[PDB]
């Protein structure tokens, strides 16, 4: 490999979004170059929507995704991921006059690879509380397979970006979110979100699977070997940790 090509999205800060000038930004984006680097590669973002980013690679149109991916289990039937470069739990989001605030929170930290009767139990219990509220997550996300499939009896509305999601809750369209804690956290400790806050248990596991990493064809197999090793070597030097630290306000490296 000489030059490769990685797409993003570029609506899901601060993973990656744009800048005043129009330009890509954010952790992915430096996470990618500086990987590019340890390669000896040179590294080229391209702009490319969430619904068709999976396609387009298996397509051929680019050689990678850096696009606050989850390694999934749905995921990985159609394309390979390097290890992962960011690990997070999963969480809910609502008002900060919501009644959904209130609830008690039985299991703070909740993984999903099994799911134990006392785990059951409590998913049960969101369950119930959720019917009736309007719920919104963005299309072709973990989060849209979580409430789908967990939470079926729960009224979803799918959306284009998560940045629209965000709007119709401040708007009241909708009365709760589901997302990242890397990518709530930051929203939530914006001065703009004070009327926005993070509830319920923290998941990890099941359909939202193993940590964010880089999507890559199966086939690709020597590229898959050259993420592994920088990705390795920037976790050890501590540039995943200075890099989520500077973009997520938090240590949320592997
Ligand atoms: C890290 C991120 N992962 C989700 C949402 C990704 C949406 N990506 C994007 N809009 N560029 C997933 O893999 O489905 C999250 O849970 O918060």
């Amino acid at each position: 490999y000489k030059s490769i090509t990685i797409a993003t999205e570029g609506s899901y800060a601060p993973y990656n979004f744009k800048d005043a000038g129009g330009k890509l930004i954010g952790f992915d984006i430096d996470l990618g170059n500086d990987l590019c680097k340890r390669m000896n590669i040179e590294c080229k973002f391209v702009e490319q929507a969430w619904d068709g980013i999976i396609p387009s690679l298996t397509a051929g149109r680019y050689d990678a995704i850096m696009a606050a991916m989850g390694i999934q289990p749905a995921r990985e039937k159609v394309i390979a991921f390097s290890r992962p470069y960011l690990l997070t739990p999963m969480t809910f989001l609502t008002t900060a006059d919501s009644p959904l605030l209130k609830t008690q929170v039985a299991i703070e930290n909740l993984p999903l690879d099994n799911i134990t009767p006392e785990q059951k139990a409590e998913l049960d219990k969101f369950t119930k509380i959720f019917e009736g509220v309007k719920f919104g997550v963005q299309a072709g996300t973990s989060h849209e397979a979580f409430m789908k499939q967990m939470m079926p009896s729960v009224q979803i509305s799918t959306y284009d970006t998560i940045d629209n999601v965000v709007m119709d809750l401040k708007a009241g369209r909708i009365d709760a979110s589901l997302a990242s804690v890397s990518f709530l956290k930051p929203l939530t400790d914006k001065p703009d979100n004070k009327d926005l806050k993070m509830f319920g248990p923290r998941m990890t596991g099941g359909l939202f699977g193993k940590g964010v990493g880089v999507g890559i064809r199966k086939e690709d197999a020597d590229l898959k070997a050259l993420f592994d090793k920088a990705i390795d070597a920037a976790i050890a030097d501590g540039t995943v940790q200075k890099l989520s630290q500077q973009w997520f306000g938090y240590d949320a490296s592997p």
